[PDB]
DNA sequence: CGTGCGGATC
DNA sequence: GATCCGCACG
């Protein structure tokens, strides 16, 4: 293995991480983290981005629409 | 204290 | 497209 497999599918990374190309804290849950309280990522963090999976809720599969 | 990059596999 | 992952510098 990997890896082959080695990566891919730990806990989502924010827009501006898949971007940036890094991992990140903001998971599944980061929207419920902004519920819980969250704020950014170690990426939107050292480049004080956009910790979001919002729009990507949308983009991704969202879709919808 | 930000800054980006090459890779693996579909 | 997505996710992981560090790192070396100023
Ligand atoms: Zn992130
Ligand atoms: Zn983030």
């Amino acid at each position: 293995g990997s890896m082959a497999d080695t990566r891919r599918r730990q806990n989502h990374s924010c827009d501006p991480c898949r971007k940036g190309k890094r991992r990140c804290d903001a998971p599944e849950n980061r929207n419920e983290a902004n519920e819980n309280g969250w704020v950014s990522c170690s990426n939107c963090k050292r480049w004080n981005k956009d910790c979001t999976f919002n729009w990507l809720s949308s983009q991704r599969s969202k879709n919808s629409s």
